[PDB]
């Protein structure tokens, strides 16, 4: 496999995809591309701009994960890096509980903390953020991101470019759609229509 | 001990359960017992239905009762412990259970759930997914807690009540037998036997 | 380094503390102080009363906890404790995960299951309990408590002895007052206050 990692974003969000590759202990470097930040980010050297992906990191020598909170963002450059031959490996925290019977799509991260329980599919480019729970048999589409101590109950769908808010829950059996944000707090207790905006409890559109 | 394992119930919570046994790495084979499905579940062989509990050998086969259903789960669990079947206390290994806990037989803790000192929990509870319960808190015989709720010191939980996904509560807080707290629950004052309740805080319906 | 450990504060959260220490297998000896209860608690001796602290016990044979859940006597004990040249270890629980780029305060306790991510600063006598997670960047200021399941978003700050209440939660970017309670369940999504009572989804004053 590859020795090298590159990831893309040096946010706070970049600086926990960091440390989570490096707690698997098994990169001989962890660098970072941004467009902005100089450097080196919390030890980690910031090597060039997103721009090193066209022009001259090769797939050969690095595996790239996009550390973009952004959901739109992240299948941007996502997409962008599979289709210049890239791998994008699953990166799963160490204190992780993935179950061996989980599907997930190519470079999706999951958290210190977090869990995704039996037959459960994620997508690509998920993100299932810190201590965030995804329960038995839920299908999380591309780029959905469960923010931190979400839980989704058994059988939960979430749709393309969803994002699931901090401390937000689920009952068992409800449906997402795409283009979804629950609030942090949300409790969805009943299936929400794409493209809206909800919170409270029970989560209610904004 | 035992080198079998027979899970009842193969439905969703049961191929987590069947996981959660696996995870322990101290069984040769984990098997299914399911009135529906047949073949297998998971990678996990069904080998018949509930009736086998009959064919099976208390002396070759521990026995779970992976049954979401509290009721249910509490006949089952009545059943197999009169059929002199063990019923091991399956605690998944990414669980925290402090070492002064109580745990009754039947009981499953699920990955990342957390019980703490001096917490008492009777038989055939279910602390699901992520799911705390804190120092001195007492859950009474077949409670299931939720994925990711959280109870503060010295919760009380009556028989077979269900507390939802999310939901929580503040410490000294008592909840009655045959409860229905819904997801994301905000349990501030105690819940007499029976209500269903719901809401930040916690209200009846 | 000191084989003996003693937790000032016998109750449940002194309970939960000396677990905590034990987990970590280091010490040769962990006993109690409490100025009530006697004997022995879980198998811990109670050894005498927090008079103990000035009187008999050595800073080069003793370390110190205070598992004082009230965030003020907790100051008041930490800081007395600190005075006396006695030394205040970080308890972090081995199922924990504390970030490498974490900074901590003395006489600090990070709980089971709880996760404290990167950047994130800790003062003095914190405790971030049971399965609460404290992510990138945020600010907790001393004696804060962060109840079990409470889920704190990037960038949040604490004011000094605020109480974040069990499963309580914030959105990015929110700043907490000093002295403020946010009771169980409190929603957090925008700025609190001093001395603020607050709780509901969203949290407002009661
Ligand atoms: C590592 C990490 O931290 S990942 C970070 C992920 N963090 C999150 O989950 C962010 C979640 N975002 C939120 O909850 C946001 O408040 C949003 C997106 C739902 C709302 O966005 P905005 O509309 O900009 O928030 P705004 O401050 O305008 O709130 C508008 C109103 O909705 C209410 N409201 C806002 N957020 C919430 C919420 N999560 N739950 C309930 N009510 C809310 C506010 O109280 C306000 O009500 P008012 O009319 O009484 O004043
Ligand atoms: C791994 C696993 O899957 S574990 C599975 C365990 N999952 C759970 O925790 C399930 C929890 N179940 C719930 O929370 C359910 O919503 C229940 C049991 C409380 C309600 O069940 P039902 O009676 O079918 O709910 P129903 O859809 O009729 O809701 C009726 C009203 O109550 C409200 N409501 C329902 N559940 C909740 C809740 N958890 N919080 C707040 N309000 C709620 C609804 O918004 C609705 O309000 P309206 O009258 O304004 O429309
Ligand atoms: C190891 C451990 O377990 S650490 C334990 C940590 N535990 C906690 O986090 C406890 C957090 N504290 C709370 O949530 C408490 O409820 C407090 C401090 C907010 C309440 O303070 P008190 O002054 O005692 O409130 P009290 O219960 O008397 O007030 C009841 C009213 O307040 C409301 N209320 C109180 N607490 C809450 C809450 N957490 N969420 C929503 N509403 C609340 C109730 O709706 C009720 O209103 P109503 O009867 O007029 O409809
Ligand atoms: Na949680």
């Amino acid at each position: 496999g590859n020795r090298k990692l590159a990831v893309i974003g040096a946010g706070g969000h970049g600086k926990v995809v960091a440390e989570l590759a490096a707690a698997l202990g098994t990169y001989g470097e962890i660098v970072f591309l941004d467009d902005r930040t100089q450097g080196s980010v919390n030890g980690f050297p910031v090597i060039g701009t997103t721009l090193l992906l066209e022009n001259s990191l090769s797939p050969e020598q690095f595996d790239i994960t996009v550390a973009v909170g952004n959901n739109r963002i992240r299948r941007q450059i996502t997409e962008n890096a599979a289709a210049l031959g890239f791998k994008l490996p699953v990166l799963i925290h160490p204190d992780a509980t993935v179950s061996p019977s989980a599907i997930i799509g190519q470079g999706s991260v999951v958290m210190a903390k977090a869990v995704v329980q039996a037959g459960s599919v994620l997508k690509d480019g998920v993100i299932v953020n810190t201590a965030a729970t995804v329960d038995h048999d839920c299908l999380l589409d591309a780029f959905v991101h469960i923010s931190p101590g979400a839980h989704l109950s058994g059988n939960t769908r979430i749709g393309e470019e969803s994002r699931i808010g901090t401390g937000a829950c689920s009952r068992q059996q409800t449906t997402v759609g795409s283009g979804v944000t629950a609030g942090a707090g949300a409790v969805i207790v009943c299936d929400i229509p794409d493209g809206m905006t909800v919170a409270g409890n029970p989560a209610k559109p904004l």
